[PDB]
């Protein structure tokens, strides 16, 4: 266990020794980001907004994450309508974090969705640390350690995550969700500086995912005391294998790794991105040099992100009639939109951030749509809520593409929402409780989620729909033939 340390360490021996007070603190930096204290947000606040804060229910929020909600929580021991003010709050709470920054960018660290300063901030420290990464394993050693490193399946698919523990026996993997997890992964990107240990170490709370890996030769990093090394960012992984271990009679998930060059890697999700164009202009019948389909890939479960947008697509096609599948991705097209999958967070892909300058509005989420741009985004680690998988998300956000070529249809001059006019508003606020319960938030919402449901496989949702909300079953019908007929 602890017989490789010296080794190691004595290789990076004179690269410890050299290191300036600030490339110390650095390298603690990113190994614990900065978390905002309490009271410089309390005494930021104005008397009013504090006044604010307090009266507001917070787990009631839905675009929250866990850990901002328990934060806000905390200020309010301290200390809808205004969601004007938690969307403003939710940018001067997030963490100084370099590692998830470059994780959340995919390394496009100029994208505008954080503050300007911080921004740059994070771009001065990204530079320094590539300085100081410079020394390389080498030859002497990068045959001779294995790298580990414990992580939550969560961070690569937490829709499978959700099912990946036996529900029988928490001490178990579920074969069948293990399956699917290791059908498709091939190969693995990191965008950020993997710290990793030279000895396993046993994994902590729901960490069922235990990777072992080789470094090249050239691999640079740097060691960081205790048996733990950092790797420099912008590396590719090959998944060599991928297995169900047990360790203290708990099963985890072994991912054996071999570290190659990234081009290698980007190589082959040029090479995917081009073959599943050539093969959807032929099927959708689109001019032959259309771009629609793009691969914005950039982290560790790189592979699956490409593998699962054909299934995507297949189910897609599947579930929505054909004349209307074809009818609204020409009028995207028409507009350069785009289907983008991508494992970066949506605020950094730039079919949402250049139409939208706010950050404040700046939505991540597992799908969204941008009229602006025309283009659908597809978030492949994360879980929709209350969303079964990715192909039932992307039939929602093809359904605000409907509502938006619907919309242009009855007005090309002055184009807007279909949802916007006077009839489905009145339609929206007489049924718009009958459906989902995200579905109440808006007229766009309703009629996204009222099209997802329709469209389901389960017949059943199909026909609760036409029961329960026979108005928004009818305008939706009306608006496919108004659109197929034009
Ligand atoms: C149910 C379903 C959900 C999604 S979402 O989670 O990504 N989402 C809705 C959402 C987000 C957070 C909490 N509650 C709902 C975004 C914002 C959206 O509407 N996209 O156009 C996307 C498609 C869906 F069908
Ligand atoms: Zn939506």
């Amino acid at each position: 266990r602890y017989e490789k340390w010296e080794k190691i360490k004595q290789h990076y021996q004179h690269w410890s020794d050299s290191l300036s007070e600030e490339g110390r603190g650095l390298l603690k930096k990113l190994q614990i980001p900065i978390e905002p204290k309490k009271d410089d947000i309390i005494h930021s606040l104005s008397q009013e907004e504090k006044e604010l804060l307090k009266r507001i229910q917070i787990d009631s929020s839905d675009f929250l994450s866990t850990e901002e909600k328990e934060f806000l929580k905390k200020l309010q021991i301290d200390i809808e309508k205004e969601k004007e003010f938690l969307k403003k709050l939710k940018l001067d709470i997030q963490p100084y974090d370099i590692n998830q920054r470059l994780q959340d960018t995919g390394g496009l660290i100029d994208s505008p969705s954080i503050n300007l300063d911080v921004r740059k901030q994070y771009k001065r420290d990204i530079q320094n640390i590539d300085a100081l990464l410079h020394q390389s394993i080498g030859s002497t050693l990068y045959n001779k350690i294995y790298l580990y490193e414990n992580m939550n399946i969560n961070n690569l698919t937490a829709t499978l995550g959700a099912d990946l523990v036996d529900s029988t026996d928490n001490t178990k993997i579920n074969r069948g969700i293990f399956n699917e997890f290791k059908k498709n992964f091939k190969y693995s990107i990191s965008s950020n500086y993997m710290i990793v240990d030279i000895n396993e170490r046993p994994a902590l709370d729901n960490e069922r995912l235990k990777w072992r890996i080789q470094l090249s030769p050239d691999t640079r990093a740097g060691y960081l005391e205790n048996g733990k090394l950092i790797l420099q960012r912008n590396i590719g992984l090959e998944i060599k294998d991928v297995q169900i271990i047990k360790q203290s009679e708990k099963e985890y998930i072994r991912i054996d790794a071999k570290v190659v060059p990234k081009s290698k890697i980007d190589t082959k999700i040029q090479e995917a991105q081009l073959n599943i164009n050539q093969e959807w202009n032929k099927a959708l019948g689109l001019p032959k040099y259309t771009k629609l389909i793009t691969f914005n890939v950039h982290n560790r479960y790189a592979s699956n992100i490409v593998e699962s947008a054909y299934l995507i697509l297949n189910e897609w096609k599947n579930n929505i009639q054909s004349d209307l599948i074809k009818k609204v991705t020409n009028y995207l097209v028409d507009g350069n939109g785009r289907f983008v999958f991508t494992d970066i967070t949506l605020p950094n892909i730039a079919e949402q951030y250049t139409h939208q300058d706010e950050i404040y509005e700046q939505v991540h989420s597992k799908g969204l749509y941008v009229p602006e741009s025309r283009s659908i985004l597809l978030h492949g680690p994360s879980k929709g809520v209350e969303l079964r998988n990715d192909s039932e998300g992307f039939i929602h956000e093809f359904g605000h593409a409907v509502d938006d070529y619907a919309g242009y249809l009855l007005d090309k001059n002055q184009s807007d929402l279909v949802t916007n006019s006077k009839k489905f508003i009145d339609i929206f606020k007489e049924e718009g409780s009958n459906l989902t319960s995200y579905g109440r938030t808006n007229e766009a919402e309703f009629f996204a989620e009222a099209f997802r449901l329709m469209h389901s496989t389960d017949h059943a949702e199909r026909l609760k729909v036409q029961k329960n909300a026979p108005k928004t079953f009818q305008f939706i019908n009306d608006q496919i033939k108004f659109i197929i007929n034009s």
